[PDB]
RNA sequence: UAGCGUAUAUUAAAGUUGCUGCAGUUAAAAAGCUCGUAGUUGGAUCUUGGGAGCGGGCGUCCCCGCCCUCUCGGCGGGGCCC
């Protein structure tokens, strides 16, 4: 199988040729080759979400992430059309660096490579057509904390059915749980 | 009570020297006012929940083990190892 668009660490292409092939007959399409041949993906997951629903996550290099962000809605529309019954999200590959403890000549860890910043950026990239307008993290009496994220109320018609997939994906690849709301206009 | 009084130094009483812990309108006590160097003090932000068996009951509690590094390992190149 032609796997030309998937750079990796070195090796792993774990039967996820489906996304590469799908992009490959998203070749010869309408007005999408001016902005798709030069940029590619790193990895893809087919995690379980909610009930029997399935969502697929696509990991992208960061400058290539911004270049996906400019054309994401069209590509995700027909790629969901091909992969019927599943939801597609685009996430960067973010490279968290560990916190330096008291244990040769290491460099200063960038603030964007911290886990807090990475989780914030992941939450921002996960919901792309809508914009985050607030955060209402709440400690519920047990030491456990639930995050509540407010979306921009201008893409509610576009994205209101994916919120449980967003919650499942964010629980899967970050570990904490979120809810999504659409407040009245500010 | 075989002891008891007096003088003086000193401690508690004394939160009447105050770190714990005092005061400063009118009782004693805020500089006429502003700048200012030592001194003293100084906003928020970079690892957290799922983690590995013993684990105060995987019992959604958790004795608790976290699922630092590499040049000779010495129990020029075999696993039993440090
Ligand atoms: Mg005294
Ligand atoms: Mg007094
Ligand atoms: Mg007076
Ligand atoms: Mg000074
Ligand atoms: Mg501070």
């Amino acid at each position: 199988s032609a796997k030309i668009v998937k750079p990796n660490g070195e090796k792993p292409d774990e039967f996820e040729s489906g996304i590469s092939q799908a992009l490959l007959e998203l070749e010869m399409n309408s007005d999408l080759k001016a902005q798709l041949r030069e940029l590619n993906i790193t990895a893809a997951k087919e995690i379980e979400v909610g009930g029997g629903r399935k969502a697929i996550i696509i990991f992208v290099p960061v400058p290539q992430l911004k270049s996906f962000q400019k054309i994401q809605v069209r590509l995700v529309r027909e790629l969901e059309k091909k992969f019927s019954g599943k939801h597609v999200v685009f996430i960067a590959q973010r490279r968290i660096l560990p916190k330096p403890t008291r244990k040769k000549n290491k460099q200063k860890r960038p603030r964007s490579r911290t886990l807090t910043a990475v989780h914030d950026a992941i939450l921002e990239d996960l919901v792309f057509p809508s914009e985050i307008v607030g955060k209402r993290i709440r400690v519920k009496l047990d030491g456990s904390r639930l995050i509540k994220v407010h979306l921009d109320k201008a893409q509610q018609n576009n994205v209101e059915h994916k919120v449980e997939t967003f919650s499942g994906v964010y629980k899967k690849l970050t570990g904490k749980d979120v809810n999504f709301e659409f407040p009245e206009f500010q």
